[PDB]
């Protein structure tokens, strides 16, 4: 199932709701303890973890340095060990099991620390930082090195991208995008990283470019059908898909669905409530 957690539809969110690509239903399962947008969602041994954002609320305006964890076999979340600081707007990627919380703000301050959290340990432990702080940074995983992309400083927006080493705990500086882009959703399908959507200071983006490696080459692919910023975004079954997001009008409810192989894009579903700043990932489906 494509999980949603979290998000920001004028107030931020305690959804968790769960997509089935072949039902088309979706699932309302636990709330979160505490609404939040501007998080992030992964998945390390079944377990989906939603991590940072920001719980506005009537009553207060509090960004989150939260780690929670959410089992699909009791439909439950527990609560883990917080970060370090508070990250809204923060990019998560998983290497070996363990979870790289990216940049982020925490009121005026715009992060470029990065910190690591191991499960088994339920730890975290601070990383060597980015060359650039980077707020609404997307973050993806290929071949165990972690790559932060686009974002916003603090002043400019973002179309550079670095790459951390785990082993060596050291970033460099890639190839940057065609494109600025912060809020931009990036993930890894098949052997490259995907950016889509975002915000470059003056518009909501449809545009959707990839990243190869072994060119070290950005190059653009078919567009979106409806610009958005903040996006969630994730990989299912060959299959990219982005949820919800922000158009410059509207909080997005429309899930558009990548198909690698056609170069298309496609509206599967709409969720339940137009929403921003979601944390997506894939884990197993809800028992009973």
């Amino acid at each position: 199932l494509i999980y949603t957690a979290g998000g920001y539809f004028r107030q931020s969110l305690s959804y968790l709701e769960a997509y089935n690509p072949s039902d088309g239903t979706w699932l309302r399962l636990a709330d979160l303890q505490v609404p939040r947008s501007g998080l992030a969602g992964c998945v390390v041994g079944g377990l989906l973890y939603a991590v940072g954002g920001r719980n506005n609320s009537p009553d207060g305006n509090t960004d989150s340095s939260a780690l929670d964890c959410y089992n699909p076999m009791t439909n439950q979340w527990s609560p883990c060990a917080p970060m370090s600081v508070p990250r809204n707007r923060i990019g998560v990627g998983v290497i070996d099991g363990h979870i790289y919380a990216v940049g982020g703000s925490h009121g005026c301050i715009h992060h470029n620390s990065v910190e690591r959290y191991e499960p088994e340990r339920d730890e975290w432990h601070l990383v060597a930082p980015m060359l650039t702080r980077r707020i609404g940074v997307g973050v993806a995983v290929l071949n165990r090195l972690l790559y932060a992309v686009g974002g916003f400083d603090g002043t400019n927006r973002l179309n550079s991208a670095e790459c951390y080493y785990p082993e060596r705990n050291e970033w460099r500086m890639i190839t940057a995008m065609n494109t600025i882009r912060s809020g931009a959703g990036v993930c890894v399908l098949h052997n490259c990283i995907y950016a889509a959507g975002g915000y470059d200071g003056q518009d909501q983006l449809n545009s959707v470019e990839r990243y190869d490696v072994a060119t070290a080459t950005w190059t653009f692919v078919a567009p979106m059908k409806h610009r958005r910023s903040a996006l969630g975004i994730t990989v299912h079954q060959g299959r990219i898909y982005v949820l919800g997001g922000y158009d410059g009008h509207t909080f997005l409810d429309s899930v558009e669905c990548y198909d690698p192989d056609t170069d298309t894009w496609s509206e599967v579903t709409r969720m339940t409530s137009g929403r921003s700043g979601v944390g997506v990932a894939v884990t197993m489906e809800p028992s009973r």
